[PDB]
């Protein structure tokens, strides 16, 4: 089963996403 490495891409999404609030100060 592929759950731990989607996880992983999801863990990552989440930091993308992170970064992207912090990039417009929101």
């Amino acid at each position: 089963g592929t759950f731990t490495s989607d996880y992983s891409k999801y863990l990552d999404s989440r930091r993308a996403q992170d970064f992207v609030q912090w990039l417009m100060n929101t």
